[PDB]
């Protein structure tokens, strides 16, 4: 397999790990507020489809292992 | 207003650090799928991780990319 | 003289021209809308701070030449 | 009336496929800055310009970009 298969199962994995852990990492950082915790969390909640939209699909790793340069060499 | 931005820098800040954090994992997960090639695939990753780790923004990038989400007005 | 020098200087002066570019290109594309260009034209409006955002700033020159392998 | 992220994806798209077009003129000139070795920075220009290109999202990010603007479900 070439080095642009690997770059490309390797991207996509970390973006699948990091979409999946984002929420529960979003909620957990609400809790260092006092006052202000349920203000926080709404506003993840409230803001979860902007804040998810943050990583990159996985029809991107391509044109990224291309900006490292490593997929469809010349 | 300015609690809004503060909620979400201090959100986004803590998604980037698990992102990063989890990235070596997860990428080494990627390469265990593999039978003949996960040798070659971590070869890639070990020659490639400067690289790699520098697609999570850092905390200097979390006020305007909450800018872009319409809430860090200035 | 170093390749990350020239990787970082290249790259915002990029990013500042896309900046600079950026309101007229959107304007333009508003005029792809037929019956709906001011509507369009409302949304670049009321939303440019936020698309104007979407450039990188000079701090990010650094770690994207990073990524393209050429800064330590 | 048509969406507001009809409105969005075509607004950014433009502006992406603009500074694509403009991106080789653009660092050709910024190499002019540096004074004591041009031709070695139009050099990494020219052998980069693949991957610098691959900096502009495409076409397909479209979307998502403007999902996470908040205009696009």
């Amino acid at each position: 397999d070439t080095e642009c298969h690997f770059c490309k199962s390797v991207i996509n994995q970390a973006w699948n790990t990091s979409e999946q852990a984002m929420p529960q990492a979003m909620h957990q950082a609400c809790l260092r507020f006092w006052l202000d915790r349920q203000k926080c969390e709404q506003f993840v909640e409230q803001h979860m489809p902007q804040l998810l939209a943050l990583v990159p699909r996985s029809q991107d790793a391509h044109i990224t292992c291309q900006a490292l340069g490593v997929c469809e060499a010349p």
